[PDB]
């Protein structure tokens, strides 16, 4: 089955296309190809600074009558510099304008940390610390709720929230919408068992990002572990006559997760979608979960003093 039921009654495709680090010079082509081979879910963000070019590709394929808007599941995220309640609608509408859409299927608080408002996306002080804003999770969530009620977005959720942060929202007195999705890093080196169990037990759908271990993350170090190059995973893949990437994508699908692998290479975009024709065994699943090492590609150290830094907590 290709989609998962959200708590707003909408269905979300469990396989989507990631766009972080896709240059504007290629994401337009990536999205056109992805739509052509079956992708219906695109994961976007203002901070990826390519939303216009994603937009160009969606609009053209609608025009080309390849797909209808209702068939598409378009996701974007509120960046940290816009957590002030007065700044949220504006940030959402900028994304909508860039994407040439009149609604988003899902809009996420990108990170639980608010940053000092301004032009700069990562404001740092003279000594390299991120400059926080005096905003809090709940007031930001309230502002996300207004976007639903104004029809700009069909569902709202969070990303990179620990279970206590998620709980803050669930337990909010006067809560209008429960989060639909929590999008978190997840792969065989960071298996997220406790956070996944929590979220699923609250009927919050989990999206796994960086499922291939983000080998193009800009701060990669040669000594870092490399999922696509792990000979153990390569061995599972060889056994199924699939690539290592296909195995890494299928793995979260069998944990009832949504997964959003990124590529701008047309051959890989196609390859990555071809994962509904095979099953990983119970042993394969057990084996892949045993590789957990609590290793994160996304965890900017200049943020570790923010009051809302999410990764001090065990989960
Ligand atoms: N919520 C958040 O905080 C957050 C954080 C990080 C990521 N995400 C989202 O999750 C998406 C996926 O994560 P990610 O971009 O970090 O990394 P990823 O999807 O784990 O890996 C993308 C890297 O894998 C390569 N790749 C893709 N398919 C391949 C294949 N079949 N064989 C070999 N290499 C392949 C890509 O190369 P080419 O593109 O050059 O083909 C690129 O270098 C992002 O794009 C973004 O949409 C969200
Ligand atoms: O954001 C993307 O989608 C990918 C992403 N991840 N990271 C690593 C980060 N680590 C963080 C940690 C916190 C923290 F909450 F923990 F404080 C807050 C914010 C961040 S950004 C980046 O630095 C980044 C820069 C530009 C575009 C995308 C990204």
């Amino acid at each position: 089955a290709s989609r998962i039921l959200l708590n707003n009654g909408a269905k979300m495709p469990i396989l989507g296309l990631g766009t972080w680090k896709s240059p504007p010079g290629q994401v337009t082509e990536a999205v056109k190809v992805a739509i052509d081979v079956g992708y219906r879910h695109i994961d976007c963000a203002h901070i990826y600074q390519n939303e216009n070019e994603v937009g160009v590709a969606i609009q053209e394929k609608l025009r080309e009558q390849v797909v209808k808007r209702e068939e598409l599941f378009i996701v974007s995220k509120l960046w940290c510099t816009y957590h002030e309640k007065g700044l949220v609608k504006g940030a959402c509408q900028k994304t909508l304008s860039d994407l040439k859409l009149d609604y988003l299927d899902l809009y996420l608080i990108h990170w639980p940390t608010g940053f000092k408002p301004g032009k700069e996306f990562f404001p740092l002080d003279e000594s390299g610390n991120v400059v926080p804003s005096d905003t809090n999770i709940l007031d930001t969530w309230a502002a996300m709720e207004e976007l639903v009620d104004e029809g700009l977005v069909k569902a709202i959720g969070i990303s990179n929230f620990n279970h206590l942060q998620v709980e803050m929202i669930l337990n909010k007195p006067g809560l209008k919408y429960k989060p639909a999705v929590n999008q978190i890093e997840c792969h065989p080196y960071l298996t997220q068992e406790k956070l996944i169990q929590y979220c699923q037990s609250k009927g919050i759908v989990v999206t796994a990002y960086s499922p291939l271990g983000s080998p193009d993350r800009p701060w990669a170090k040669p000594e870092d572990p490399s999922l696509l190059e792990d000979p153990r995973i390569k061995a599972i893949a060889a056994k199924h006559n699939k690539t290592t990437a296909q195995v890494l994508i299928r793995f979260p699908m069998q944990r009832n997760l949504v997964v959003i692998p990124k590529s701008v290479t047309p051959e890989r975009i196609a390859e990555n979608f071809k994962v509904f024709d095979f099953e990983l065994s119970s042993q394969d699943m057990t084996t892949l979960l045993s590789y957990n090492r609590n290793w994160r590609v996304c965890a900017l150290l200049s943020c570790t003093s923010h009051k809302d830094y999410p990764f001090h907590e065990e989960f």
